[PDB]
């Protein structure tokens, strides 16, 4: 019972590409060669989200366009494995819609090491 669609020709009605980076982007190790990437939807979707794009590679020194990259279908969560322990790995996430693509998020770095729980000291 909310008011929003009174009649035709509204004050504003145009869905564009996502102009907001993904949040809650954090990578938590679960195994010796198995990670977990989870994030939340953007703040300014401006349209129905079709999915997302992830970027992870042992050699981040190269362009993200050359990175291994991953696939996503509106899951807000992806588990990557078959990696190497004791090795720094880069991870990135972004949002894209039928209109276009959106800006990436703050580049993060997670090391492949076993261990869970709250950090001490």
């Amino acid at each position: 019972g909310s008011s929003g669609s009174s009649g035709p020709v509204l004050t504003q009605t145009s869905e564009q590409a996502p102009s907001s980076a993904p949040r809650d982007v954090q990578a938590r190790m679960l195994s010796s060669t198995t990670i977990l990437v989870q994030w939340k939807e953007p703040e300014e979707p401006n349209g129905q989200i079709q999915g997302y794009r992830v970027y992870y590679t042992m050699d981040p020194t190269q362009h993200v366009n050359n990175w291994m990259k991953h696939n996503v279908a509106d899951s807000q969560i992806t588990t990557i494995g078959n990696l190497v322990p004791q090795k720094t790995y880069s991870v990135k996430v972004l949002a894209f819609t039928s209109i276009g693509d959106g800006p990436l998020s703050s580049d993060i770095q997670v090391i492949t090491q076993t261990g869970s729980g709250p950090s001490s000291g």
